[PDB]
DNA sequence: GCTGATGCGTC
DNA sequence: GTCGGAC
DNA sequence: GTCCGACGACGCATCAGC
C-alpha cells in the first residue's frame, strides 16, 4: 500500500483502512506521524487540527493498536506519565551539535542559522555513501527519545548525540524537522493536550477499538444528523476528558480504552489517593467588574492568593502520604516535616484524603509569610533534625477526596464545609485560606487591599454553588485570579531603557522575541541591566519595535552599559528607547547588576513577571527609573 | 575533582 | 508566571 | 471563553571542558 511520503490525513472523506500508509498489524511509520504534524502545522483552525489528528488515530486504532500510546505521546511531545519525571536533558546546545555533525557543517554556522530562522527543525531538515537505514517507526522514535532521557552521568551527552545523529541519518522528508523540534522541547504544532484528547475521543468513537480486522465499523458517526453527531461526540469527549483529568496517565488509560472501550473507561480509571490528578486552574481577571460579570448569577467566595507553590497532598488508606506538584511531579521528598504532621492536621475519623494547598515559606519568629524566593531556597527539613527559623506552611483551600469518596462533583460550598469540619489548623503549619463571602464591590476591594498587606498576591474568586465543582473537564479555569497589578494604572511601573534585543523563535521568528532592559545608575553614570522582557506587546507593536530598534543595532556594546551575568543580547542596541514596564514583585537577583550594593552586598535586583505596557516616547534614557528608585521599590515590599 | 554552564522545574 | 492571537 | 505558544526570574542537580 501507499508510500508514507504521500500520506494525507487531512483529505476529505478519510478512510482509516484504505487511506493509511501501512499494512494492518505493522508498526506505524514515523513519516505517517510527521505527515500528520505537517497538515496540522499548516492550518490555524484548531478544529481542523483535531480532525486531522483524529484521522491518524483512527488508522492506528484500526490497523496497529499497540502504536496508539507512542503516537499519542509523540503528538503531545511527552516522554511518559508526568509523575515518572523523565527528562530529555537535551538543550539547544546539544541538539545543535548533533545537527552540525549530521549535516557536515561547522557548529557556529548551524547555530547562527538556527537563531536567524528561529527554529532548529528547519536547519536539520533543509540542510550518502550508504543506503538509508530502515525507515523510522513511531514506536521506535518514541523509545529512542526515552533512551535519550534515561542516559545519565558523565559522557551521557556524547551518547545522546549518537542517538540523535542516528535518528537524523534515518530521517526522510519532514521527519528531521519534527524530530529536532521535539528534542528542542518546542514541537509547536498549535495542537496540545486538549486537542489531542478531543482527537482521541473522536477517533475511538468513529472507529471503535477491539474490532476484528478488517473493522466493520470505520465511521460510526456518519449517518447521524449534524446536531446529533455533535452532541454525541461532545458526550464521548467528556467521558475521556473527565477520566484523564482524574488519572492524567496515558499508560493507564490507553490499554483500558483499547481493551474495554471508552464507555467503560471510567469504571477502570478512577480518582484515587496516590495517583496525581489535574488541578483546578484560574483565569486572569483584570478587575472586580470582570469578576462580577463572570459570576453574574452565582454567589462566590474570595480567598487570599498565597505566594508559594501548589501542593496536592494525598493521604492513602493505611497512612502513606504523597505530595504532588501542580504538574503531577512527585514532591513527597521535599516535605518530610509536613508528612510527619499529617496525623496532626486531620480528625481521627479521616482515613484518606486529597487536599489542595499552597506551600508557603513561613518565618516563625516574625510570624509572617516569606517571599516565594525564600521558599525555593528552603532545604528539606528532616524530622528530628534541628529547627530553622523559616519553614514550609500549608494554606489549605480545597478538599478533593475524603474517606474513600471523590468530592470532584460536589459544589465548593460542600467541599469547603468538609475541609473546615475534618481538618485542624496550626499557625505556621496548616491554615485554611483566609476568605470572604460577598458580592459587595467595596468589601471585595478592601479584601484585595488586605490580602496584599498580608503578603499575598491578590485574590482567588470561586463560585460556591453554581458551576462550583472540581470537574476540570467541564472548565479547566473555573476559578478567577484577581491581582492588583492587573489593574492598569494601579501598581508600580518602571521606565526602563532597551539596551539589547534577542532574536525571536517560533511565532517570533524573523523579528525580536525579547529585549534586555536597564535602569539608570546615577551614581556610577551607567545603565544596569535589570531584566529581560518578552511579553505585553501586541504583534503590531512588536513589529514596530523591530522596525525602530533595527536602526539602533551596535556592533559592540557601549562601555557604560553593565549586564554582568545577563544573557548577552544577539543585538546590542544604542540606549535610546524607554519603555514603561510593569511587574508583580522585585527579586534579589543572582545575575542582574541593577541596584547591586543598595539592598544586598553581592546581588542586584530584577523584576518578577515583567511585561511591556507602552513606549515612553516623551522620555529620554536619562529620565529612566534610577537604580536608587529600584531599591526603594524593593524595600517597600 | 574543580569550575562555570545549563536544562528544567517552580512561579 | 503574563500576555496576545486564532477560533 | 478556550486553547495555544511566544516570552519572564530564579534555584539547583548535573553537565562538559579542563
Ligand atoms: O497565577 P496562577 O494561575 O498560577 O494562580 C493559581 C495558583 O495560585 C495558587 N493559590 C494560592 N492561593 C490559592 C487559593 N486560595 N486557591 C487556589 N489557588 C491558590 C495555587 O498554587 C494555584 O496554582
Amino acid at each position: 500500500s501507499n508510500d508514507p511520503s504521500g500520506y494525507n490525513p487531512a483529505k476529505n472523506n478519510y478512510h482509516p483502512v484504505e487511506d493509511a500508509c501501512w499494512k494492518p498489524g505493522q508498526k506505524v511509520p514515523y513519516l505517517a506521524v510527521a505527515r500528520t504534524f505537517e497538515k496540522i502545522e499548516e492550518v490555524s483552525a484548531r478544529l481542523r487540527m483535531v480532525e486531522t489528528l483524529s484521522n491518524l488515530l483512527r488508522s492506528v486504532v484500526a490497523l496497529s493498536p499497540p502504536d496508539l500510546l507512542p503516537v499519542l505521546y509523540l503528538s503531545l511531545n511527552h516522554l511518559g506519565p508526568p509523575q515518572q519525571g523523565l527528562e530529555l536533558g537535551v538543550g539547544d546546545g546539544v541538539l545543535l551539535k548533533a545537527v552540525a555533525q549530521a549535516t557536515g557543517r561547522q557548529l557556529e554556522s548551524v547555530r547562527a542559522e538556527a537563531a536567524e530562522k528561529g527554529d532548529v527543525g528547519l536547519v536539520a531538515e533543509n540542510s550518502r555513501l550508504m543506503l538509508p537505514p530502515p525507515p523510522l517507526t513511531a514506536s521506535g522514535v518514541f523509545s529512542k527519545f526515552r533512551d535519550i532521557a534515561r542516559l545519565t552521568g558523565s559522557a551521557s551527552t556524547a551518547k545522546k548525540i549518537d542517538i540523535i545523529k542516528g535518528l537524523f541519518v534515518a530521517c526522510r522528508h519532514s521527519e528531521a524537522r519534527f524530530i529536532a523540534r521535539s528534542l528542542s522541547g518546542r514541537l509547536r504544532l498549535g495542537l496540545a493536550e486538549q486537542s489531542v484528547l478531543a482527537a482521541l475521543s473522536q477517533a475511538v468513537s468513529l472507529t471503535p477499538p477491539g474490532q476484528e480486522f478488517p473493522p466493520a465499523m470505520v465511521d460510526a458517526g456518519k449517518g447521524k444528523t449534524a446536531e446529533a453527531r455533535k452532541t454525541w461526540l461532545e458526550e464521548q469527549g467528556m467521558i475521556l476528558k473527565q477520566t484523564f483529568c482524574e488519572v492524567p496517565d496515558l499508560d493507564r488509560i490507553i490499554p483500558v480504552l483499547l481493551e474495554h472501550g471508552l464507555e467503560r473507561l471510567p469504571e477502570h480509571c478512577k480518582l484515587s489517593p496516590g495517583i496525581p490528578l489535574k488541578p483546578m486552574l484560574a483565569h486572569p481577571t483584570r478587575g472586580i467588574s470582570e469578576v462580577l460579570k463572570r459570576f453574574e448569577e452565582a454567589a462566590f467566595t474570595c480567598e487570599y492568593k498565597y505566594d508559594g507553590q501548589r501542593a496536592q497532598i494525598h493521604a492513602l488508606e493505611g497512612g502513606e502520604v504523597k505530595i504532588f506538584s501542580r504538574n503531577q511531579e512527585d514532591n513527597t521528598g521535599k516535605y518530610p516535616d509536613i508528612i510527619s504532621r499529617i496525623p496532626k492536621i486531620k480528625l481521627p475519623s479521616v482515613t484518606s484524603f486529597i487536599l489542595d494547598t499552597e506551600a508557603v515559606a513561613w518565618d516563625r519568629e516574625k510570624k509572617q509569610i516569606q517571599p516565594f524566593q525564600v521558599l525555593t531556597t528552603l532545604k528539606r527539613k528532616e524530622v528530628d533534625a534541628s529547627e530553622i527559623q523559616v519553614q514550609v506552611c500549608l494554606y489549605a483551600f480545597d478538599l478533593i477526596y475524603l474517606n474513600g469518596e471523590s468530592l470532584v462533583r460536589e459544589p465548593l460550598s460542600r467541599r469547603r464545609q468538609l475541609l473546615r469540619e475534618n481538618f485542624v489548623e496550626t499557625e505556621g503549619e496548616f491554615v485554611f485560606a483566609t476568605s470572604l463571602d460577598t458580592k459587595d464591590i467595596e468589601q471585595i476591594a478592601e479584601f484585595l487591599e488586605q490580602s496584599v498587606k498580608d503578603s499575598c498576591e491578590g485574590l482567588m474568586v470561586k463560585t460556591l454553588d453554581v458551576d462550583a465543582t472540581y470537574e476540570i473537564a467541564k472548565r479547566s479555569h473555573n476559578w478567577l485570579k484577581l491581582k492588583k497589578d492587573y489593574l492598569d494604572g494601579v501598581g508600580d511601573t518602571l521606565d526602563l531603557v532597551v539596551i539589547g534585543a534577542y532574536l525571536g523563535r517560533g511565532k517570533r521568528a524573523g523579528r525580536y522575541g525579547g529585549f534586555l532592559l536597564a535602569s539608570y545608575d546615577e551614581d556610577s553614570e551607567e545603565l544596569q541591566a535589570i531584566c529581560k522582557l518578552g511579553t505585553g506587546f501586541s504583534d503590531e507593536e512588536l513589529e514596530e519595535h523591530h522596525q525602530s530598534l533595527k536602526a539602533l543595532v551596535l556592533p559592540s556594546p557601549r562601555p557604560y552599559v553593565r549586564i554582568d551575568g545577563a544573557v548577552i543580547p544577539d543585538h546590542w542596541l544604542d540606549p535610546s528607547a524607554v519603555w514603561e514596564v510593569k511587574c508583580a514583585d522585585l527579586s534579589l537577583s543572582p545575575i542582574y547588576p541593577a541596584a547591586r550594593g543598595l539592598v544586598d552586598s553581592d546581588k542586584g535586583i530584577s523584576l518578577r513577571f515583567p511585561r511591556f505596557i507602552r513606549v515612553r516616547e516623551d522620555k529620554q534614557p536619562e529620565q529612566a527609573t534610577t537604580s536608587a528608585q529600584v531599591a526603594c521599590l524593593y524595600r517597600k515590599q
